[PDB]
């Protein structure tokens, strides 16, 4: 069965998801990738994996030479399993210097909770069975 | 308590944040550890990052400490023990340290500060924490 938890709890999990999915740090890839995968429904997993597959795979392209830091600015909920997360990302080089402008992004998210996973390791990191059922991140175009 | 599955989630995140060391994530680990800690526990934690032997001063970004949690027992009544290892790394330059964290915890409700509420929605609070070497005898 699916469960609701209210806005304080949703914001917690939505924030953790965006922070894990949009971050890039060679030293925490395992954790970020694993967490993102565990918190994502099957179709969403496959979309996320594409970022780390093939010849433009993020981990192969950036390797240990750069980071992408994420700042979450705001989180809106519609109370029916839908949310918007406004965030920025900033790429840094191997010396911690900024390369490129801040990117203003908006994540449009569908989510639910499905109950605690059966696997121990999974249950330890996702006790409520939070699941992102849709996710896309798009540039916020600042008009004017 | 919110029951076994929720308590273990929070105990595990607490140990992972407190016992980890990575220059690049100090702000997040330290803020998180502090915010999940009752006042007396915070002061105990802060000691690790103060004085001539402060962890961040001594390790800087020359070394990291990686933490693996092996088990968590809940001894009802707001007590728990977490069996874990730590190990110092280069960019495994040291022996594994087998430790046991003895823990008291509770929940005090959503914090008022928004940045705090975002990271500790139930107001999980560690009320006592000691990490001690597990002496493997025999
Ligand atoms: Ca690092």
């Amino acid at each position: 069965h699916e469960t609701s938890y209210g806005e304080v709890v949703d914001r917690y999990w939505l924030n953790q998801y965006v922070l894990n999915r949009e971050n890039y740090d060679y030293d925490t890839i395992q954790l970020n990738y694993d967490t993102t995968a565990l918190l994502s429904a099957a179709s969403v997993q496959q979309e996320y994996y594409k970022i780390y597959d093939g010849e433009n795979a993020r981990d192969k392209v950036l390797s240990n030479k750069a980071r992408i830091t994420v700042k979450v600015r705001s989180i809106q909920l519609n109370g029916l399993g839908q949310a918007t997360v406004r965030f920025t990302t900033q790429q840094l080089d191997s010396s911690g210097a900024t390369t490129g402008p801040k990117q203003h992004q908006i994540a449009t998210i569908g989510y639910t909770y499905v109950g605690a996973p059966m696997k121990s390791s999974d249950r330890l990191l996702n006790p409520l069975g939070f699941q992102i059922t849709s996710y896309r991140s798009d540039p916020e175009i600042l008009l004017n």
